[PDB]
């Protein structure tokens, strides 16, 4: 199990005010070290965030964690379970910030909500060291749907915050499943007047504002002011970072979906929506170099507990991190660009059932 441990910066807070925090497994014998970011969507207005709070508390507030939690998939302490890392350090940080992880403001008398989703990962950064983490030599920060999003935007921003500290040999990489979207033309078409007919593009934008979100540095002065919510689509911030990345990425991603207004007899308009975004997010792909997308209709992945099922073109997903660990130290016989090439959810036949 990980331990829970709240900030000892209480003025880092969930969206309620609640201090936020994270769960450890430690591990003396080990200089290997995962930090996790859960997902689950965001709220964007006033009115939407009272109804997350209603129903999603959790995800709003640290009042009702539990006091531990068990480690599954990439966060499974088990050789069994989880090939790649069993032996490592492992960190979970729960998601209760809902911005995204890109949030920098407090709760004040101008602000129902906190929303500080990127304090949240300094803080758990600067408190760990004082528990091992000055002694490691690599910090992989991963995570799944909005954690996925959060470790594009948040994997530079934690290796200057380690420079300036004097950590200059910890080397910090990322791991983003499942959130590198697409900001593509939709199945049907709804204009932003409430929570469920509002495009991603422009929920974003009304969230940056509304949480006072953040971006990497070098991808903000590409867009500039105002065009901030272009950093939080993989395909446009990926190029400007400096860390290594390894994107894991469902070629029909259920979420993507979902805000694409697709809701699965396929008739042939609804058949070549389907095969065109499969092939438009292979393209995006096509230049990242640590890759794993296979072609099957799901929803996350690296903590689930058989994640070691799927493969692509005969490799599993821990063996291709295995094989991206080789790399950063191409190898015959241990690939790190997997991406599927058949046209349709399920034609790989180790797809999620
Ligand atoms: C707590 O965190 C806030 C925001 O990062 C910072 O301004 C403040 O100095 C911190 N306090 C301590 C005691 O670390
Ligand atoms: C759950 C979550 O974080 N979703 C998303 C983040 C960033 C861009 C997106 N476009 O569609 N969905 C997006």
């Amino acid at each position: 199990d990980l331990r829970l441990h709240l900030l000892l910066n209480t003025s880092v807070t969930c969206n309620d005010g609640s201090p936020a925090g994270y769960y450890l497994k430690e591990s003396r014998g080990s200089r290997r070290w995962l930090l996790f970011l859960e997902g689950g969507w965001y709220c964007f207005n006033r009115e939407n965030c009272d109804s997350r709070y209603d129903t999603m508390r959790r995800l709003m507030s640290s009042r009702d964690w539990p006091r531990t939690r068990t480690g599954t998939g990439i966060l499974s302490s088990q050789p069994e379970e989880n090939p790649y890392w069993w032996n490592a350090n492992m960190v979970f940080i729960p998601y209760c910030s809902s911005d995204v992880w890109s949030g920098a403001s407090s709760k004040s008398e101008k602000n129902e909500y906190a929303f500080m989703g990127a304090l949240i990962i300094q803080e758990v950064v600067r408190e760990l060291l004082g528990r091992g983490l000055s002694g490691a030599k690599v910090l992989l920060l991963a995570g799944s749907s909005a954690g996925g999003t959060g470790v594009l935007l948040n994997v530079d921003r934690v290796a200057e915050q380690l420079e300036k500290l004097g950590y200059p040999a910890i080397q910090v990489r990322g791991l983003a499943d499942s959130g590198w979207f697409l900001d593509n033309k939709q199945y049907r078409h709804t204009d932003c007047v409430d929570t469920i007919t509002c495009a991603p593009t422009e929920a974003i934008r009304r969230g940056i504002r509304y949480w006072n979100g953040v971006v990497p540095e070098r991808c903000r002065r590409q867009f500039q002011e105002g065009e901030e919510w272009n950093c939080f689509f993989g395909y446009k911030v990926y190029p400007t970072l400096r860390s290594p990345v390894f994107v894991v990425q469902w070629l029909f991603d259920e979420a993507q979906l979902t805000v694409d207004n697709v809701h699965l007899p396929v008739q042939e308009g609804l058949r070549l929506y389907i095969q065109n975004l499969g092939r438009e997010l292979r393209h995006t792909l096509k230049d990242v170099p640590a890759s794993f997308a296979p072609a099957c209709l799901s929803h996350e992945i690296i903590i689930r507990s058989h994640w070691t099922d799927v493969q692509v073109k005969g490799t599993s997903l821990p063996r291709a991190l295995h094989c991206w660990d080789r790399s950063l130290h191409p190898l015959k016989g241990c690939p790190v660009h997997l991406v599927d090439s058949c046209p349709w959810p399920h034609c790989n036949p180790s797809c999620p059932t």
